[PDB]
């Protein structure tokens, strides 16, 4: 019979309560009542059971570097991208393989305590970090495979045309086994939009990897950089293989620029990720989703020299998004929930095995709340977390 | 001898770790090490101990009315003030004294679990509620005297010049013992700014009570309404006795209007409350505080037909404000912390007995975090809550 049954699980997509039967790492049966009994059971008690949350953009390598003292380190100054880059170069100067590795494990545990079972982390690759951070992350990734699936982005944080050693280092990193490649700000960092982008596509083709680009530039220069990225996506036959992270520019650029760009994004299969530690309040999130653009959600940095905040909790991030974007209706909170779940899945390219349906992966979160909406509102802690059909978290403890 | 000693308490205002000695409801000794006998002790273990949080604007009477189903009630339609007023009139048509009372105690317990020991609630007074809600709240207030101090605003939710029965009903309500009086939107609700305000000042003088006004109107009409309120504050000799809640208008009105109004606000001793369930993202919070304007913070409604959110947790609210306003520096998170503490106290008029100083009330919160900043960031649960020198909360349960 079953390896695991979840009793009395409210499923949002079906709007009813079901027993869930699991064998190995797969969901086999979803029924109003499953008969009769097996060794491992979890009673969800009428509360929501959800697939694992998806944190589509993190920086596990540099997380928790702000911790250590009474006040967060690094935060006696305001945030600016270039200064945050410089703090990274100091930090990476003499950080050891093991300090990074432990940060990554710490990060993952926190995430998984909150029911995130899938994440895509960017890792700094530049002339100071070299491939040291890539090494530590790949190593930790391997150790964490029973807790959390990780996609790794070889991330040229300093700029391909600013730090001229980046190209060969990204090349090593991808050969070490990073799963995607990405740059930062073609325009205001690189000062070369065509060049930075072409180089990124070249590297992606050499190693047959997907792309995740950090585009922070605000306004029309940001929309323009994404437009170029999207057009080159088509030219290079990379439809559906490119993610644009942040895209804060959609918030202040004229709405017309977005209206005109949307068919291009749909035609290029452009994917986006908005991080709840920075989503602009006038970000047209709802509009993007209603237009059928694939928009995921994410923590971004956690407790470092870019972002002091962070608990790796996508349910807390959903609440933050509702506040940033002033959402209140059940429909809208419902859309945000999709963003931390199935939209993130699609961004990650795992949609086929993702969801609470027969045949899907037994990667689940049993919550202490009645519905997506109530979970966002009441912020109750996770009751149970299940990965590969095995219970890995039970009542605030990693039991794996 | 002490009735209570808190060991190893990090105090933000002193930036060091101290023992806190308490007798009855008072702090009597603060010292690096307190030798002496003692009945009860709490070890804060190097973590931050803070005074009780101040939730300067709530609506305890209608709270939790959204609860009951799988999805929040009322949230199949978006929010507009007038529609919310209409849901209240339906709700209040059939609500019983006991229902309201229970909502108020639930609300208070929740607040207190999170270390709020002081709150100002508004209570709907209009031709449907009549004084029923005032009755339930005053009764509950009495029962809750050992957990939380409550100020009650007789609040003319429907408008003095719209619901004509409001004036006599507010009179009764103040005679029943409400501590302040308040209206809503002189301009777009009442359609009479001079009249609505003069009437309010009239009722305040008859019963010698302070004023708390809901001003939601956006833009210049909002600034104008507050300017008239502030000028009439001076004319009526009510300096320091008037609070403006919300003032969303400061966010979209031209910055010049605020610049010119600031001396008037200082001159009138105008107090403000921003609620974290609605603070506009471009609200000039930092600017107000730097100018020495007294700005408190608050939950506003909790789980009702105005706001579906709510946990009565001012530490969670502080995180939300950092996100709404995009704050990250230690200095700014510090200012937000003042807003949920000492600024709220000053809005309430209790600043003299408020704080962790010798002679002050023994109303305290022992946290599981190192500092104001880390508390906002890590959102750790409260370790211990102390009111009137007695432990009322210990490990997520009310032990009073
Ligand atoms: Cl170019
Ligand atoms: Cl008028
Ligand atoms: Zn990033
Ligand atoms: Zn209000």
């Amino acid at each position: 019979d079953f390896d695991l049954i979840i009793r009395n699980a409210y499923l949002s997509e079906k709007d009813s309560v079901y027993d869930i039967g699991i064998v190995g790492d797969r969901i086999i049966k979803i029924e109003a009542k499953i008969e009769g009994t097996v060794k491992d059971e979890i009673d969800a008690k009428g509360n929501l059971v959800s697939p694992g949350f998806v944190d589509a953009h993190t920086h596990m390598d540099k997380s928790f570097t702000s911790t250590g003292e009474r006040l967060p380190k690094f935060w006696s100054r305001p945030y600016t991208r270039d200064a945050a880059i410089e703090d990274g170069l100091k930090y990476y100067k003499n950080a050891t393989h093991e300090e990074i590795k432990r940060h990554v494990i710490e990060h993952a545990h926190m995430q998984v305590l909150h029911g995130t079972l899938y994440t895509r982390t960017h890792v700094d690759v530049d002339s100071v970090a070299k491939t040291k951070a890539v090494e530590a992350v790949l190593e930790a990734k391997e150790e964490l495979k029973d807790l959390i699936d990780i996609q790794v982005v070889a991330f040229a944080q300093s700029g391909f045309f600013v730090d001229l050693e980046s190209e060969s280092l990204i090349r090593k990193s991808l050969d070490m086994g990073c799963d995607l490649v990405g740059g930062v700000d073609p325009a205001t960092r690189e000062n070369n939009v065509e060049g930075s982008l072409d180089l990124c596509f070249k590297l992606a083709k050499e190693y047959d990897v997907d792309i995740d680009y950090h585009i922070h530039d605000i306004g029309t220069v940001g929309v323009y950089s994404i437009n170029r990225l999207a057009q080159k996506t088509i030219e290079n036959g990379y439809k559906g293989r490119v993610t644009t992270s942040h895209a804060w520019c959609f918030a202040d650029a004229p709405s017309e620029w977005l209206d005109e760009a949307i068919p291009l994004y749909k035609d290029s299969g452009m994917k986006f990720v908005t991080c709840f530690s920075s989503t602009p309040p006038t970000m047209p999130v709802i509009k993007l989703l209603e237009a059928g653009i694939n928009l995921g959600c994410a923590s971004d940095d956690i407790r470092d020299f870019w972002v002091p905040f962070g608990n790796g909790d996508m349910v807390q991030g959903a609440l933050i998004e509702t506040q940033r974007l002033e959402l209140k209706t059940n429909r809208d909170l419902g859309l945000i929930w999709k963003m931390i779940t199935s939209e993130g899945a699609r961004v990650l390219g795992i949609e086929k095995n993702y969801g609470i349906e027969v045949g899907k992966k037994a990667d689940l979160v049993v919550l202490n709340s009645l519905s997506p909406q109530w979970a966002i509102i009441d912020q109750a802690k996770r009751l149970c977390v299940i990965k590969n059909g095995r219970i890995i978290v039970k009542d605030e403890v990693i039991v794996a």
